[PDB]
């Protein structure tokens, strides 16, 4: 019947994992030379998944027949693959803790006291081993009427032991890992620009006398300015909110004070509202023309602020570009918008209130008496801060954990279910499916090392280079 494919499964699982991980652990420990914290955490979970692969045999044979080999053989396996799990989930928690710290905050972890991370995956061994240690206790031959021997557990205090694990070895890392994975995934997305294309270097001459320029060229004023570059729409780029805020800033003296560039296309009811605004007031320029990202780049340097009074930015792209070029945004705290703009990088508003954009334009009409020289440098060292990139290296580690969780999720969520029914055979062929899940994922780690993962594909042939292989 349906056991001879099982063996099947697992005698071939069994090989592709000893293979896998064997040539990983060698690949990792060859050269010491470029190995990370991360490369020592993957390290672990090779030797995790190595362990548990060693199982698989024992588990084989337990198919067939039950469990004949021993009393103290199911506290060895049990063990063994209680561990692969809680040291594997929390080796996974240390990866996000070093990612997180390192990509969406600017801070390099135990790269100078690089012995404290041995300690560190030694603490996770141990714990691991505290969180089986009470299958080490239940967990033997369990004799019924008329079935064959089998491996599974059995007062008050056995539900505890079960519970404390339940929890801190499942639910605490996992917690940990979608707050810093989610985060990471959050300021991934986010960088796209490139540097080599806008960058301070490249203007001519100072910001005020760019500035002085290019007033002259529009036919304006000596003065502060303010420059939008969206899209003429309702709803999504707030142009409308900028149309208003000019039009109750028009009542008062300080709007002789500022200069307003209004660029792009789009709605004929918005174009007439930004044209009109421009025919009657001489600090008013609206350009309806699709410009060139070299004429972009020479305004975001000239001009003092940026207004995004957008009501929906997923990515904060046109901030990213205003602030590589030295120049203060005034965004709505939207997405993206509220992680990229602090109270030393900007100045945040609320996303539909035209009343309060002008007062942060009143508000940044003011805090131009001081020379900002230092206040547009520091957008210039944030927008680069999330220009590096890391994001094709993460690539791996989320592939990791994406496929970690669809291999073992299923089983711990059908464990619930079986547990707090007693607190059917469709849910009985449930946990025997969700069991050969968890079993594939004990080398599947290898295997997207082999085809996404860049240092250990590189790494593998760089040995085969200096042994066998040629040309
Ligand atoms: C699985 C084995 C493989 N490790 C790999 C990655 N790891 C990393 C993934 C993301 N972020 C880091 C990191 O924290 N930084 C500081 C770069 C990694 O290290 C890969 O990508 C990849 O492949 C490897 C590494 C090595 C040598 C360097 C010893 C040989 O094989």
């Amino acid at each position: 019947i349906n056991k001879y494919f099982v063996v099947i499964i697992y005698a071939l699982v069994f090989l592709l994992s000893l293979l896998g991980n064997s040539l990983v652990m060698l690949v990792i420990l060859y050269s010491r030379v470029g190995r990370s914290v991360t490369d020592v955490y993957l390290l672990n979970l090779a030797l995790a998944d190595l362990l548990f692969a060693l199982t698989l045999p024992i588990w084989a044979a337990s198919k067939v027949n039950g469990w004949i080999f021993g009393t103290f053989l199911c506290k060895v396996v049990s063990l063994l693959k209680e561990v692969n799990f809680y040291s594997g989930i929390w080796l996974l928690a240390c990866i996000s803790v070093d990612r997180y710290l390192a990509i969406v905050h600017a801070t390099r972890t135990l790269t100078q006291k690089r012995y404290l991370v041995k300690f560190i995956c030694l603490s996770i061994w141990g714990l691991s081993l505290l969180l089986a240690l009470p299958v080490l206790l239940f967990r033997r031959t369990v004799y019924s009427s008329n079935v064959s021997p089998a491996c599974y557990e059995d007062a008050n205090w056995r539900m505890l032991l079960r519970i404390l694990p339940q929890s801190f070895g499942f639910i605490v890392p996992l917690l940990i890992m979608l707050f810093c994975y989610g985060f990471t995934l959050r300021t991934l997305f986010k960088a796209g620009i490139d540097c080599s294309f806008w960058n301070e270097s490249y203007l001519t001459g100072s910001r005020d006398e760019r500035k002085k320029s290019l007033l002259s060229k529009f036919g304006m004023d000596e003065g502060v300015t303010f420059m939008f570059i969206g899209r003429f729409d309702r709803g999504q780029k707030g142009v409308d909110v900028l149309l208003k805020a000019i039009e109750i800033l028009s009542s008062k003296k300080e709007f002789q004070e500022m200069r307003f560039i209004i660029i792009g296309k789009g709605d004929p009811e918005l174009e007439g509202w930004a044209r009109s605004l421009e025919e009657k007031h001489g600090n008013v320029k609206v350009i309806t023309e699709m410009l060139s990202r070299e004429f972009v780049r020479e305004l975001y340097g000239s001009v003092d602020f940026v207004i995004i009074p957008s009501y929906f930015e997923p990515f904060g792209l046109v901030a990213l570009e205003a602030m590589c070029l030295g120049a203060i945004p005034i965004a709505s705290a939207v997405g993206g918008l509220r992680d990229i703009i602090t109270n030393e990088t900007g100045i945040l508003v609320k996303a539909g209130d035209p009343g309060e954009l002008a007062n942060a334009i009143l508000k940044a009409l003011e805090l131009s008496r001081s020379d900002l020289s230092k206040f547009r440098e520091n957008c210039k060292k944030r927008a680069m801060s999330f220009s590096g990139q890391k994001h094709r290296e993460m690539r791996v580690i989320f592939a990791v954990v994406l496929i970690f969780l669809l291999c073992w999720l299923p089983y711990n969520l059908v464990l619930l279910a079986d547990t707090l029914m007693r607190t059917r055979n469709h849910i009985d062929r449930a946990l025997d499916a969700t069991e050969i899940l968890a079993i594939l994922h004990s080398c599947l780690n290898p295997l997207i090392y082999a085809f996404i993962g860049q240092k250990f594909r590189h790494g593998l042939l760089k040995i085969l280079a200096i042994h066998g292989l040629i040309s």
